[PDB]
Parts: structure tokens; sequence; C-alpha cells
């Protein structure tokens, strides 16, 4: 197709966890770069679990290093990270490798230790926060993307309160809020959902502000009249926002753009 990006399934297990070899995934990506792809998106149920069944260890670091060394200017984006398995080896590799975009897709589900334990999550809110802050400390512009579930059976005003300061302390760039489904009523669950989103809107906008008037790499994906449509490294395809830039360019090309304004998580800028 004419899309400048491609999804690469590094494993399809969880069914039994089955990882493809580093060499097989590498050859697939090489072929993709040969056909002009500029963004490689690594996917799986849990990308941080890659290699466990084949190399007897989390080989995501090794995989990224191999892909990073492939020839050319392109992006490597990882998605579906599981916080309980996001090791320092992975974080460091992602922050170290120049072609890996500092985009961290890690849904934490909640911020209350009580609810987290009830959901089966291992790491505690304090640990999650230390991990996330650690990333931001090494790379201030790091995009942190997560998903939250409000309305979980047993969620009390106290739990939701802990969640709010949790999201306030981390300052995620992107965060989705969903309501539980199959001990808590849906009435207050709605207020909590809109409150979480209401609070996050502030945070998401604040994060986007520090990008205004700044130079970012832009991947062209389409052309609509006098506008170029595409994404800056901070945006995954389809699930995030879009960037509108006025200027000349062809699909699949990397351009330098300066964001002038944003709205509803979408951005508007110009080619520089």
């Amino acid at each position: 197709e004419e899309r400048p990006y491609a999804y690469v399934k590094i494993s399809d297990g969880c069914g039994s966890l089955r990882s493809r070899s580093i060499e097989d995934i590498t050859r697939e990506v090489e072929d993709l770069l040969k056909e002009g792809k500029k963004e490689i998106i690594l996917v799986a149920q849990d990308t941080t679990s890659y290699g466990i069944d084949l190399y007897r260890k989390q080989a995501l670091p090794d995989l990224l290093r191999r892909l990073n060394s492939l020839n050319g200017e392109f992006w490597i984006r990882v998605m579906y990270l599981h916080p309980d398995h996001l090791t320092e080896e992975i974080i460091s590799a992602m922050l170290e490798l120049d072609k890996v975009v500092k985009y961290f897709d890690v849904p934490v589900q909640h911020g209350s230790d009580k609810i987290l334990k009830l959901m089966g999550r291992t790491k505690s809110s304090e640990e999650l926060k230390k991990m996330l802050s650690s990333i931001r400390e090494r790379f201030p512009d790091a995009v942190l993307r997560t998903s939250i579930i409000v309305g979980f059976p047993g969620e009390t005003e106290e739990d939701f309160e802990e969640l709010k300061q949790f999201v306030e302390e981390i300052q995620f760039d992107k965060l989705g809020a969903f309501v539980y489904s199959d001990k808590v009523d849906p009435e207050m669950a709605k207020r909590r959902q809109e409150e979480l989103l209401l609070l996050q809107a502030e945070i998401s906008n604040s994060r986007l502000d520090r990008f205004v008037g700044k130079k970012l790499k832009f991947l062209v994906e389409g052309k609509e009249g006098k506008f170029l449509v595409g994404r800056t490294w901070t945006e995954a395809p389809e699930v995030d926002g879009v960037v509108f830039v006025r200027g000349k360019g062809k699909i699949g090309d990397f351009l330098e753009v300066v964001i002038k304004e944003h709205d509803e998580y979408d951005m508007w800028g110009s080619v520089i």
C-alpha cells in the first residue's frame, strides 16, 4: 500500500507465547524499509514479553538494537508495553537507540494499590511512578501513554482520590479512561470517568504546550489541498492525534515542522 508505516508482529502468544526470531523479524523489517516504509511499529499482546519463550529472557532490548542498526532514516515505535514487565534493560534500550521514538505505551489501569492488586497487577503505584519519573528524568520530552479503568468493583472515593493524584503526579501526555464491564454503581462511575478525562485534558494540553514553537520530525502521510497531513513522532497511527502542516512534500517523506497551535489533541504547524 502507500502507507509509510507498518505493524510488525513480534509474537502472537500470551494461547501459548510464541516469539519470532530476532533474525526473522529483522529480515521482515529490512524488506519493509526497502519498499519505502519509514515507521516500524512493533506489536504483540505484550511486547515486553518478547523472547521469553525463545531466548529464555526478555530479548526486546536485543531486538531493538538489531532493528536500530538497519540502514536508513526511519522510526521504530513500540506499543502495548506491560508495566509489570517494563524492565530497566528495555527502558534504557528505548532511550538509548536513536531510531526508537521515546514513546511509551504502558497502560497502568489504575493508581490505587488496592485496585491494582485486585486487578492482578504486581508493581505498586509508587513503583509505577518511580519508573515513569525515571524515564522523564532522562528524557523530559518522553511521551507517556496509558489507559485507566474507572468503576472497578470495590473502587471507593478513596481509591479514585489516589488515582487522581496519581495521574496528577505522573503527567501522562496521553491517557484513556474506560468504565469497567462484564460492587460500584455506574452513576458515580460516569462522574469519575468525566472527571478523570476533565483533569487529564488539562494535563494533555499542558504537555502539548511545551511542543509549541519547537522543531519536530514530521512524517507525511497525505495531502489535502494546501495542507500536509501526517504525524510527529509523538503520535501513533489511528489511535492518537494528527498533525496538519502547510507546505510542500510527498507522502513517506520526513520533514522538519514547527507546531504553532493544538486543539482536541490535534496539531497545526508549518514546514521549516
